[PDB]
């Protein structure tokens, strides 16, 4: 599962719009950091850094096998705690490790069925991501899209923000499906 103790990711999806298609969704093995610090930035708040400060356990890769094959562009996601917090969350979009989007956002703990959820639902998906995505399906064959994939990552990291301690931080990398099989996720752990 992608969480620690203290803040748990419990669902995400990324969509355009039953009556909805699925680019991702989340409804362990293990990878060396070190590996993937050249998929993002390297000088300051990079992967190196952020994984300095610790803690290693909050750390996760997940990789995505995206279905391309298909209007409002959103995003649905879902975080748990059994404490009460304010949420940061800051997403870095990067190509060929280049930070070119940086969004930052605030979530506020509701209570819910004895724990706290933390839930944005169709939630406008970020600008540049629907216009890549926009010329990303015009590709004829999938090796292409893989291809323009390979270069394009996403880290998202999680702050209390009232104790600035990092709850969590995902890299996400991507590659493209079948409609046949449809979308597909892995969650790994990174280690050092
Ligand atoms: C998993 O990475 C993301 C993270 C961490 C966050 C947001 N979010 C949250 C809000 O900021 C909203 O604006 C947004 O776009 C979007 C994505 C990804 C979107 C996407 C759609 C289709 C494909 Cl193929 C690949 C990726």
């Amino acid at each position: 599962g992608l969480g620690t103790a203290r803040l748990q990711l419990v669902e995400f999806s990324a969509f355009v719009e039953y009556q909805r298609h699925l680019f991702v969704h989340i409804s362990l093995e293990s990878v060396d950091v070190r590996q993937i610090y050249d998929k993002f930035p390297e000088k300051k708040g990079g992967l190196r850094e952020l994984y300095d400060r610790g803690p290693p356990h909050a750390f996760f890769l997940v990789k995505f096998w995206a279905d391309l094959n298909w209007g409002f562009y959103g995003v649905s996601s879902q975080y748990e705690s059994l404490e009460h917090m304010t949420l940061t969350c800051s997403s870095k979009v990067c190509s060929f490790g280049k930070q070119v989007v940086e969004k930052v956002e605030t979530e506020r703990a509701q209570l819910e069925d004895g724990r706290f959820v933390y839930r944005l639902l169709r939630s406008p998906m970020c600008e540049y991501l629907v216009n890549f995505l926009h010329k990303l399906r015009q590709l004829p064959e999938r090796y292409m899209m893989n291809s323009v994939l390979e270069n394009f990552t996403i880290l998202q990291v999680v702050t209390n923000r009232d104790t600035q301690e990092l709850l969590l931080c995902t890299a996400y990398v991507f590659e493209v499906s079948t409609s046949e099989r449809g979308a597909q996720h892995h969650i790994y752990r990174l280690v050092r």
